[PDB]
């Protein structure tokens, strides 16, 4: 029997900002590290491993939006890095593109992830436009070495909250729409982990899907009464935040959960509505849990990949 140990690691302010949140919310059964310049907001974070990187390049500041500095600060803390990781059969690396602790640290820490064995896995954000061009370009720099870095990478750009929120809602309440994309697929890949299914998936299949791929979309949806299948189908693909969306997707693994009533026509309807939407041939990897605690609620996850 297989027992797999995730983690997630932000990796800058906004990254460790989503580690907080997280935590808040509760999480378990995952590990938490934080990794950081600025000493400040380590001091704050909530994360059980936290690890300093660059006090005698930035004295405990953040690194002032040069992403050389933020590269170098977690190249010269690699040993205490890897010795964080250790262990991890998989690592989610959050963090905000744009400045220097982030985009420069985050596509180190993903490197010295993948090389320690881990199926590495990029969250990351693209600045706001408010934020200007020259933010932009180097949070493209930043999106390009972590895509090179990762197995699965999974952008958000920011500007995407300004299309989910009213004139009132506050910024605090995006920021945790945005952190719903990291949890929410942490979470589903926890539970298909760990819950052993009707038609079992394990972390070996989450490996296959995730390996080595590029762009990525992880999503869960969750729906009951009459269309539940199709509703939860589409909820999961559903991506008003994400840069890459479902379409083209060639890969994809789903995991539907029902309670008894779980019926063979609506797990079709589901997988029907996933490669409809990704308009290609999809190379499937399914899986069914019955759920008895569940009633009428039925909820999907769904993992894309090869695009
Ligand atoms: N969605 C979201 N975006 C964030 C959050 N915090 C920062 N951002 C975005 O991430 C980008 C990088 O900010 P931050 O993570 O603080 O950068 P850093 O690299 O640690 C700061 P320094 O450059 O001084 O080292 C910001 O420009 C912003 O677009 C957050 O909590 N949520
Ligand atoms: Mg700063």
């Amino acid at each position: 029997s297989h027992m797999a140990t995730l983690k997630v690691i932000g990796v800058g302010g906004g990254g460790n900002n989503a580690v907080n949140r997280m935590i808040d919310h509760g999480m378990n059964n995952v590990e938490f590290i934080a990794i950081n310049t600025d000493g400040q907001a380590l001091n704050l974070s909530k994360a059980e491993s936290k690890i300093q990187i660059g006090e005698k390049l930035t004295r405990g500041l953040g690194a002032g939006a040069n992403p050389e500095i933020g590269k170098k600060a977690a190249e010269e803390s690699r040993e205490q890095i890897e010795d964080a990781i250790q262990g991890a059969d998989m690592v989610f690396v959050t963090s905000g593109m744009g400045g220097g602790t982030g985009t420069g640290a985050a596509p180190v820490v993903a490197k010295i992830a993948k090389e320690m064995g881990a199926l590495t896995v990029g969250v990351v954000t693209r600045p706001f436009s408010f934020e200007g061009r020259k933010r932009q370009t180097q949070a493209a720099a930043g999106v390009e070495a972590m895509k090179a870095a990762v197995d699965t990478l999974i952008v958000i750009p920011n500007d995407r909250l300004l299309d989910i929120v009213d004139k009132s809602t506050p910024m605090m309440e995006a920021f945790k729409e945005a952190d719903n994309v990291l949890r929410q697929g942490v979470q589903g890949i926890s539970d298909l982990i760990a819950v052993s299914g009707e038609v079992n998936l394990d972390f070996a299949d989450v490996k296959t899907i995730m390996s080595n791929q590029g762009s990525a979309l992880m999503g869960i949806g969750v729906s009951s009464g009459e269309n539940r299948a199709v509703e939860a189908a589409k909820k999961a693909i559903s991506s008003p935040l994400l840069e890459t969306s479902i379409v083209g997707a060639q890969g994809v693994l789903m995991n539907i959960t029902g309670g008894e009533s779980l019926s063979l026509f609506e797990a079709q309807e589901a997988a029907d509505i996933v490669q409809d939407a990704a308009d290609e041939d999809v190379n499937m990897i399914f899986g069914t849990v019955i759920n008895p605690e569940l009633q009428d609620e039925i909820v999907v996850t769904v993992i894309a990949t090869g695009f």
